[PDB]
């Protein structure tokens, strides 16, 4: 039982740090040494990480972020059983790939908000908005015949500091053009957004409701405890770990599969 | 420019995740691939990590936690220039070692609290209390002829969940045996402690003041924004990175040294 690599976009994202930790503690118990690499979504960093498998510095890898699916596919084909992909919004041929239902969770979270009476929506993403979650948002807006306001779309927003800038801009707006609710796609971003709203005496949720994503460790402890979409970190980590161990010939196949569920966690911020 | 390893106790501690990130972004710019391993303070995990250098899977290592100084010393002696130690409360012969002034910072933070009128102190540590910070606490209590209450000492407390248990216990106490202030040694622990105090209607800071440690990213965003000791993550990461690069022959010596300073950050929780 040798070395395993885990690839994530950003280690300072507490969702990725938690996911790594859960994988690592279980693999460590099986005798493996586990190391994490971060990409900041650079495909060259992903390529370089994959060379560690190709050169057999690593016995296996678990990817939680994927930049170039076809490159991952080629490595998985050369190294069957040794590449697992988890919660990356993609199925990679040759690699056991676990996809969670982010489209459904996003539609459900948006339905929730609409049901609280919210009609003007800001949407924040880590990607450039021009993507299961973004399609869920667009589908949602179409279904309720709500006009998408481009002024309330925010792309490439990943951190709490970036969320602070978004919140400061939203707090600046006249009450009649201010969104009713903000879909942040990140508990980090949500904490920042909310902090800026409160600094400007914008009430949360009564003036602007803010929906998080992930249910990160800080979420229940936030100044306005976060309403958010809970990612089942422990369960997905266990599933990914088992798929890799099975592929490495360490573990037997099991009958009982997890169904990995995202769930809406209602607290105070929305 | 090859592979570098970074060793930390726990990746889900946002101080270690930040420290890694700052080191990694700078090394990445220099052409290195950087990977993090966590020990959970297990000396066998440290040993195993060091074998990656001994076998030259890695070109160099940066340790932010150390379990067995004499083993680290032996590796550093065999691999001169390739082992750097940062903020681990220890100088390792053979390894460039950067020690920050935690004794002074702790004494200063405690002096602050005493100056706010606090006289009954709870002290929380990640270690078993039977350690620059613990000695600072004992020195402090001796200097003010304050009797150390064993009932208000809490060891092996690392996480927000563990801090919640501590806070729930403190909130349970009769006002006359309740501490005036809690020195938590961790912003994670502080968030948990404070959350439990507030759940029990114990006012923070007016009933119990809570001092954090690290000035983690969540600190200013906490329900009661944290008064804490700020670790200079970016500066220490830069210093450690430069020492490793110099040792690897990539960088020239510089005249201008950082003096790495810990500073007391006053917000609301104390
Ligand atoms: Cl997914
Ligand atoms: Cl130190
Ligand atoms: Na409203
Ligand atoms: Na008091």
């Amino acid at each position: 039982t040798g070395n395993i690599g885990v690839l994530v976009s950003r280690v300072t994202n507490p969702f990725f740090a938690g996911l790594f930790d859960a994988i690592e503690r279980e693999l460590h118990a099986h005798g493996y040494q586990v190391m994490i690499t971060q990409t900041y979504d650079d495909p060259e960093a992903e390529e370089r990480f994959l060379k560690q498998l190709k050169s057999r510095e690593l016995d296996g890898v678990i990817l939680a972020s994927v930049e170039a699916p076809d490159r991952v596919m080629a490595v998985a084909k050369a190294f069957p059983g040794r590449v697992v992909v988890v919660n990356a919004d993609v199925q990679i041929p040759g690699a056991t790939s676990l996809v969670l239902p982010h489209y459904q969770a996003t539609r459900d979270a948006l339905d929730y908000l609409f049901n609280q009476g919210h009609r003007r929506f800001a949407y924040v993403s880590g990607g450039t908005i021009s993507q299961s979650r973004t399609q869920a948002f667009l589908d949602f807006m179409q279904a309720h015949q709500l006009l998408v306001a481009q002024d309330l779309l925010f792309g490439q927003i990943h951190t709490a500091k970036e969320g602070q800038a978004v919140g400061k801009q939203l707090a600046s707006l006249a009450p009649n053009v201010r969104p009713d609710a903000v879909f942040t796609n990140s508990d980090e971003v949500a904490v920042g957004v909310i902090d800026s709203l409160l600094a400007a005496d914008v009430k949360v949720p009564d003036d602007i409701a803010v929906m998080g994503y992930d249910d990160q460790p800080f979420a229940p402890f936030a100044k306005i405890p976060l309403t958010t979409v809970h990612q089942p970190v422990a369960s997905m980590a266990a599933a990914a770990t088992h798929e890799l161990l099975k592929g490495l010939g360490r573990q037997v196949a099991q009958d009982t599969q997890p169904t990995l569920h995202l769930s809406l966690k209602i607290r105070q911020s929305a």
